[PDB]
């Protein structure tokens, strides 16, 4: 249809500032992928989304938090050692970069979140993260194992989303925190190539062993409300 | 204190969209590809409703794609494709969209939305690979149709304004043709490979209505 109509009657409202801590609890996830044939050949190696789980305090209440990591703007590199079949070999590998994005999408089941509607204005002032890689191991059938190892980003809050899903019945929110992307020591190399002093964050091992990487802070929401 | 009231704004909407698609070739003799995946894609338009010309943008992006593979054999000389994408029915598509409409503008203080789709079938086109010796197997075939599963609105906040968007979401269910890859024992599987998914189509469409309930000065 194409027509404008009035709901309801004149309403009263302000807007109210509501501020809160809020910590983001996240990591990466990896696909890697070998080649056919002897194998010592690597086909891809990927960043995939991961989702985490996990409780924090805040105002003495206990808030169950979910989140799901994803990135944007990766950049292929890839590794030649030969067109042998001996020969070690890297088609495509990721590495997120100053021109790549780190999206963490974010829920909590806290009734503050629930009642995120009207809402005009959102900023977030968050302590950045340094994500670094760990070394991951290239096991040939025979000799000497390369290790890609090192690379590092760290992570700044640029801009935040409020998304409101509509289904059947009723409504869901979820928040979408884009992190900007400054290279940060060390470089990474891969051992027994001549792939060194490259910078930015491979696929390889994103999370370096640690359960989970921490960004924190608070946020401010401006909404409307009933005056 | 301020003075605001609800009004609904009932609209046609046209949301036309395409696909986007990777393939990378594996290094060497030239018989194996590495992947085959979708990958998001824009699309910009205009058209017009009850008077109006309305400018669209939209975005196209699956998830929940399933990995597949074809394996010839291992010596250098056999085809083999290490992973291709399928949308099949556990897989959703979703179409991020705005436009420039008056109506448009008011969706800022949102209580409800809601939006009727017609459905629309996706099938794939030929998708040929060049194999240095011997006839060149083709993948054909494949199909999807989509489902409105739901619309979300989304409001980016960056360092001093609000940019509003819709995103829907599309449940698939498998169709005919199934797709095969000849020359090869892959045959009659149903989905959507990410090879040629547009099928020479410069888009799809699904068009319908759309309900929008909101908050606005009186």
């Amino acid at each position: 249809a194409n027509e404008d109509i009035v709901v309801s009657k004149t309403s009263l409202w302000k807007e109210m500032q509501y501020n809160r801590d809020i910590t983001i609890r996240f990591k990466f996830a990896s696909s890697i992928v070998k080649s056919g044939g002897l194998g010592y050949k690597w086909s891809e190696i990927s960043f995939k989304p991961a989702n985490y789980q996990y409780t924090y305090t805040r105002d003495g209440e206990e808030v169950t938090a979910h989140t799901t990591c994803s990135v944007n703007g990766m950049n292929d590199f890839n590794f030649n050692g030969g067109s042998l079949p001996t020969d070690f070999v890297i088609s495509r590998y990721e590495v997120i970069k100053e021109n790549s994005y780190v999206y963490v999408d974010y829920w909590d089941d806290s009734q503050a979140f629930r009642n995120m509607v009207y809402v005009r204005s959102l900023a977030a002032n968050l302590n950045s993260v340094i994500c670094t890689g760990g070394d991951y191991s290239f096991a040939l059938p025979v000799g000497q194992w390369p290790v890609m190892t090192g690379g590092a980003v760290s992570l700044h809050s640029a801009g935040v989303t409020l998304s409101t899903q509509f289904t059947d019945f009723v409504s869901l929110n979820s928040l979408r925190f884009r992190f900007r992307l400054t290279v940060e020591e060390p470089s990474f190399s891969i051992t027994r190539t001549r792939v060194s002093r490259l910078y930015g964050l491979p696929a390889a091992n994103p999370n370096n062993g640690k359960e989970y990487y921490e960004v924190a802070g608070r946020f401010s929401l401006i909404s409307l409300v009933p005056s």
